[PDB]
C-alpha cells in the first residue's frame, strides 16, 4: 500500500512510520514545508502508525533528538515515538478490509488529516488548535499537548485495568477533535476501508 505523506505546515517536520517493532519503509524522513514523501507499507501490516516529529536535529549518521515524537534518537524510526504525538493509525488487510483512525491517546503535536486516495471510504481529521488550547497541566514544555496518562500515570487515565471512563482531560481532546480517539475506551472513530486501499497523511491540512 502507498501512503503519501504531505507536510502542509509552515514549519519542517520529520515524518515517522513504524509498527512498533520495525520501521515501515525507511521509517522516517525530513519534510520541509510543502514536501511530499511517498512510502510503501507491506500489505497485512497490523498496528502501523505514522506521525510527525518537530524540532529535530540529526548528525550525518542519522542520530539525534526531536522535541516531539522522538523514536530513540533515530532519523529512521524503528519504534514508536515519544509523546506528545498525534497518531495516524492503521491495520491493513485484516480479513479483507483496512481499518484507519486518528488517535490523541498519546497526545497531540501536529494537526493531521488521514484520508484514502482510493475509493470506498471517508477520511478522518484532527486539525483543531489543540496545542494553543491545551490545558495548563497537559502542556508539554518540550512542545505539544500531552495526554493525561503520560502526565499522571494513573490506572484511570492509562486504562490499565480495561475499566476506565472519560475524564476532564479526555473530554478536552474529544471536544477539539470529535473524530479522534481521546482515551483508550473511547467510542471508536475507526473507519473501515476496502482491503488494499491507498492513503494520504497531510500535516496541517487547514493551514
Amino acid at each position: 500500500a502507498t501512503f503519501e505523506i504531505v507536510n502542509r505546515c509552515s514549519y519542517t517536520v520529520w515524518a515517522a512510520a513504524s509498527k512498533g517493532d520495525a520501521a515501515l519503509d525507511a521509517g522516517g524522513r525530513q519534510l520541509n514545508s510543502g514536501e511530499s514523501w511517498t512510502i510503501n507499507v507491506e500489505p497485512g501490516t497490523k498496528g502501523g502508525k505514522i506521525w510527525a516529529r518537530t524540532d529535530c536535529y540529526f548528525d550525518d549518521s542519522g542520530s539525534g533528538i526531536c522535541k516531539t515524537g522522538d523514536c530513540g534518537g533515530l532519523l529512521r524510526c524503528k519504534r514508536f515515538g515519544r509523546p506528545p504525538t498525534t497518531l495516524a493509525e492503521f491495520s491493513l488487510n485484516q480479513y479483507g478490509k483496512d481499518y484507519i483512525d486518528i488517535s490523541n491517546i498519546k497526545g497531540f503535536n501536529v494537526p493531521m488529516d488521514f484520508s484514502p486516495t482510493t475509493r470506498g471510504c471517508r477520511g478522518v481529521r484532527c486539525a483543531a488548535d489543540i496545542v494553543g488550547q491545551c490545558p495548563a497541566k497537559l502542556k508539554a514544555p518540550g512542545g505539544g499537548c500531552n495526554d493525561a496518562c503520560t502526565v499522571f500515570q494513573t490506572s484511570e487515565y492509562c486504562c490499565t485495568t480495561g475499566k476506565c471512563g472519560p475524564t476532564e482531560y479526555s473530554r478536552f481532546f474529544k471536544r477539539l477533535c470529535p473524530d479522534a480517539f481521546s482515551y483508550v475506551l473511547d467510542k471508536p472513530t475507526t473507519v473501515t476501508c476496502p482491503g488494499s486501499s491507498n492513503y494520504r497523511v497531510t500535516f496541517c491540512p487547514t493551514a
